[PDB]
């Protein structure tokens, strides 16, 4: 029961990563570089960075317990991105677009 979750999460992060919704989902592909950004605090801010390919990563690895392991990480992820942003930029937009798949997704698990 516990693989058969996991196997359909697997396939929630496939669907993020894929084509359908690169448009918004590209900022969220490879973890933050603040360097490279020029965001220097951003460090200083978020304590616990999250990305796709560190869930991937993750995932392959077996790190996972459960699926809700799964969901606390997608979900931080997402929170890293409302709260080190002002609400008005266009990546808390896509952060929320990509969150609307990822919520409805989760929902609809077996």
């Amino acid at each position: 029961k516990l693989s058969e979750h996991l196997r359909y999460c697997d396939s929630i992060l496939r669907e993020m990563l894929s084509k359908k919704h690169a448009a918004y989902a590209w900022p969220f592909y490879k973890p933050v570089d603040a360097e490279a950004l020029e965001l220097h605090d951003y460090h200083d801010i978020i304590k616990h960075p999250m990305d796709l390919s560190t869930v991937k990563r993750k995932m392959d690895g077996r790190e996972y317990p459960d699926a809700q392991g799964f969901a606390a990480d997608v979900r931080l992820m997402f929170s890293n991105c409302y709260k080190y942003n002002p609400p008005d930029r266009e990546v808390v937009a896509m952060a929320r677009k990509l969150q609307d798949v990822f919520e409805m997704r989760f929902a609809k698990m077996p």
